[PDB]
């Protein structure tokens, strides 16, 4: 039993084989295409490639910066959840925002819906949010508590590609939503990441801020230049604003192309092995699962130890690995216990994070792959007796 | 034209091997990589990153993080007025105030003279780039620092491979930083190096470019001090404010080709510039860069003589008819860009007389690593 496994086939393969011949790596046509698929694939107008999830969150954010009426300023305050990948959080501090941070809901792993509404106020200008493991946020819930005002919404949805919601895909809710092509992910591309936005203005900013802040990958007349002026020798040595060199590789755009016509298979093995793995954990002694809403996409597996139960974390994690079976944290566990990167960080918790804090000593998390684990799920639920 | 491929049949060989392990993820190729190119430029420490972009980009956050931090927001760093946008970048993006220096109209690098004025009590730290393959005299710019708690860092983007003094360009400053992108002079599709002297900054970078985590952080290091043996802790612990900029294997393999060589490279690219220096030595309105130490010889920059009575549009018009593919020097004039430098606090030494000139009156042709003879005769008759 492992954490991961390859979701690669043939395919992949010759699609690396081509990108060859062409002699042309650099970001290039096979990005433009996979950006093209992408976006018709989740229902966003806009997508764009980008080096990672994580260089993907980078831009989320800087870009809110940049808009001619700027979304964001220093110090102004996002919400954040307890629990998440460390990358979900840096840019925040990178861009100098005043961070909040808010429990998890147990049952979900997702931010706690009471704790939110009451830790969103005047000041509040963003939520940003993480669907945690391919489970969803309740979105209805999220729009009420925010209805109507001027408050920013967007999705880390780095662990969730292919969740649903209402039958809305995940990461389409967001101002904007991030994806990450990374290795143990629901596709891989080696590295990869990716912004969808349905917003004309953020799409230009992307363009821009993602290789170089110049102008090359403007259109004639974009939302941020207004009208390129046609002297490539002028037009093609302008900078416009302070970006990043995060370029995708072509390689990546081609072995994506691939890897998003097999996602729905990839999606279906998941659910039919979570639907099962429910089966089997049903009604278990000393551990609860993950409280599942929408309809995940299913990356893991995360088990919650049973309150006054007697049983000891690393306990269970002896007999996992001795019976060849990988485990590991969930996610990274509470956040912030992360004392020392946070030094760093303008932030501050909401009420308290003891849910975060309990997933923290009681939490652990196997994997979901996309082929089917009935077998493994069946050797998993005797050595978990 | 004006970019060419660095490539033969090994490096074609050494994505096979990456597709054959089925380990794209920066792993042994990246770490043999950063080793070989260490003891190649002679640097103690190296650490591999996305693109040359992304190594500016650590090598500022990197002294933030110290434990004694060599910089805080606000602080001085300078640098001269032409570069490429993503040098001055990471200086805005982290809140330091940056005064631009002009150059020195021969070298294209920063004006010594200028420097010995702009350099002050509250100078933090200084921030040069090899212009073109073109070395910095680093003699004068030390002695202009003398003794002084000044710090001195290198975009060796467009400098890999030359010498000063006999020691290699992006090994004088506390830190360094190379690019090994598409038309440089060796090339992994996208890619770039620090390099560095120090452990601790060392250390750094390592916990930085992944995630901030403790991972390729040694046992006893400098960032931790030291890891513990439950990984289902350690290795879920994060310690900086870092980034995912993690290069890839199978650029990590291309690049080891690449650097055995670099060598050849360099020799063919300075015995074209040879070529090429004895037929415009004497040119009627075209003045060229004035080496110092050993060029790397990035490409060809020509700017236009006072007076000459000549205008850069046409010159422009007729490489271009001539099938020679041309361009800016560089980017020109940095400072000519006013909507991005609104997000800058920054401010000008003095003048930039000259970049301004290079601007208008300079422009650039490449180099490569194949002899060429033919295109230079064709070059000096067209540029007649
Ligand atoms: O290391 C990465 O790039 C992804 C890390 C991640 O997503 C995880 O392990 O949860
Ligand atoms: O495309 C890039 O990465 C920038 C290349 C560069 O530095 C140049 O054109 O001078």
């Amino acid at each position: 039993y492992p954490l991961a496994s390859s979701t690669w086939d043939d395919l992949e393969y010759k699609a690396i084989q081509s990108v060859l011949d062409s002699k042309m790596f650099t970001m290039g046509e096979y990005v433009k295409q996979y950006e093209t698929q992408f976006a018709k694939t989740f229902g966003s107008k806009y997508a764009v490639m980008v080096s990672s999830g994580s260089t993907a969150n980078l831009l989320m954010i800087a870009a809110l910066f940049f808009t001619k009426k700027p979304r964001l300023k220093k110090g102004d305050e996002i919400i954040v959840p307890a629990v998440s990948w460390s990358t979900t959080y840096y840019p925040l501090q990178q861009y100098g925002l005043r961070v909040k941070f808010v429990d998890i809901d147990i049952n979900t792993l997702n931010i706690d819906i009471e704790s939110l509404k009451e830790a969103v106020t005047d000041s509040t200008k963003a939520i940003l949010t993480v669907n945690l493991l391919g489970n969803p946020n309740n979105f209805d819930e999220i729009n009420k508590i925010i209805g109507g005002r001027d408050i920013i919404l967007l999705e880390d949805n780095c662990e969730s590609m292919g969740a649903t919601f209402n039958n809305k895909c995940a990461g389409t809710f967001g101002l904007m939503g991030t994806f990450s092509s990374f290795y143990n992910k629901h596709i891989a591309t080696m590295e990869g990441g990716c912004i969808v936005t349905d917003d004309e203005e953020i799409y230009h900013i992307l363009l821009c801020i993602r290789a170089h802040g110049w102008t090359r990958n403007l259109p004639k007349k974009n939302k941020v230049t207004g009208v390129k002026s046609d002297d490539q020798f002028e037009e093609s040595f302008k900078f416009v604003l302070p970006g990043y060199n995060v370029r995708p590789l072509e390689m990546s755009g081609a072995i994506g192309i691939e890897q998003l016509k097999k996602l729905p298979r990839f999606i279906s093995v998941r659910r039919k092995n979570a639907e099962y793995f429910l089966d089997k954990f049903k009604d278990h002694p000393y551990l609860d699962v993950q409280q599942e809403t929408g309809e995940s996409s299913w990356f893991g597996f995360s088990f919650i130890i049973k309150k006054d139960s007697g049983v000891i974390r690393k306990q269970l994690v002896e007999n996992l690995n001795s019976a060849g079976i990988e485990c590991r944290p969930i996610v990274t566990g509470n956040f912030l216990k992360n004392t020392d990167v946070l030094k760093y960080f303008d932030y501050t918790v909401h009420n308290n994070v003891d849910n975060a804090e309990y997933l923290d000593k009681n939490g652990l998390f196997v994997g979901n792959h996309q082929i089917e684990l009935f077998d493994e799920i069946d050797y998993l639920r005797e050595v978990l007796k």
